[PDB]
């Protein structure tokens, strides 16, 4: 029942500290949290911090931390996501049910068959969006460790990027299942998934050089939001955590 | 591609017919398409009918059917979803996602504490509405066969319903995941997701009196929506058709 909140900067040897000013009204005007009353902040380094409200006041609020303990909530498999963004795609249903799902990281991309923009400050100021969301996300399920939205790439970019991960994409043609994979490397999955519309001619034709492995996924045509969360809870069950308690 | 569209009765042995008022308003007004035009329909038999316009204008589009071809894009495991109603959530995307990923039955539930009213014109009417987003995410991701979105129902009652179906619900202390259940019985699967209302003491008792079997879902909290297209994906994955390979 203890509301969780977040802290943009290490907790720890810290006594009494600020809370950020968007959590400080989100504890006092949102959540109508008074002094005294308690709350389980964390600073995104896997520990949590039980803290209690000093000061109520309009301009901000002040707290003071109990201890640090350390709370893992993270799956053992790191699946970093590269999702094409468009226009009707719900970037924001994807990032908080990806979180909630235990994905690592999230990179959101673009190419050219999508249905977007170009400014950089435009995709910028969506993007500064998108981790308050994770943020939530991460208050909301139990994460100590928040995902970072990395800032616009190109898929091209994107898919030339060496993590020691397993590239995979959907496609149809594919004979391989998540089920069906030999192995996960020890730099976990890098997932692509297409834009609304999907994977363009173009883009398919990046992932094929860069080593892409294509999976299926069921024997129906999935929207880009239901393709994310699908083939993260697949991976999640298969060699993740979504089998545990 | 061909665009998809949905029949409200069967048009097996049919030579021509005319396209419901919504695949009408859709063929004519929103995809303008002229006749001679090659349109895929479906009337929940599990079956494709090719056929070309022959007729198209503001407000009718007939049509002649050229064949009837099995096309099967349903996976082997039945899953009937029970999701309990609310204030704090989306059944609209609820509904879309599960179509998506081959659920088959979907019951709407209200629950002690979810938090919400009793209007029955009002919730046929949200039905009414369920179902023709189930019939449009049918046409959009190839199923032939239309999943129904049953009337309201208490939980307590949903629960009770007996087709020899694995009754399954959420607990972080369940001594069960989908990934360790034994087997699938012929009814399938009957999925229990309520609200963050959770239930009352005299609903959990139900669900134990029903056997209901408890299952994890990994370390983290699911908001409601998260937790049954999770649990739907996990499902297909594991004992459905997400999980086969070619």
């Amino acid at each position: 029942r203890i509301p969780r909140i977040y802290h943009p900067i290490s907790l720890e040897n810290q006594t009494q500290c600020y809370l950020s000013e968007d959590a400080a009204n989100h504890v006092a005007r949102v959540l109508r949290m008074t002094e005294g009353e308690q709350l389980e902040l964390f600073d995104g380094s896997n520990h949590i911090y039980p803290a209690k409200i000093i000061e109520s006041n309009k301009k901000s609020v002040k707290v003071e931390i109990l201890g640090r303990e350390l709370a893992d909530k993270e799956s053992h498999l790191k699946i970093h996501l590269g999702q094409v963004i468009s226009r009707g795609e719900r970037m924001e249903f994807t990032i908080q049910k990806s979180v909630e799902l235990g994905v690592n990281v999230i990179t959101p991309l673009w190419s050219e068959r999508c249905g977007v923009k170009l400014d950089a400050e435009r995709m910028d100021k969506k993007i500064q969006q998108w981790q308050k969301i994770a943020i939530a996300a991460c208050e909301q399920c139990g994460r100590n460790i928040v995902p970072e939205i990395r800032p616009l790439m190109k898929l091209q970019d994107w898919c030339a990027e060496n993590d020691g991960a397993l590239k995979l994409n959907l496609h149809p043609r594919a004979h391989y299942s998540i089920k069906t994979l030999p192995t996960i490397p020890a730099g976990g999955v890098r997932l692509l998934i297409g834009s609304e519309g999907g994977l363009s001619a173009q883009e398919i034709a990046q992932t094929e050089q860069q080593g892409f492995t294509e999976i299926l996924l069921g024997k129906r045509v999935l929207r880009t939001e239901t393709a994310s969360l699908a083939a993260i809870s697949a991976l999640q069950i298969c060699f993740g955590d979504l089998g545990e308690a």
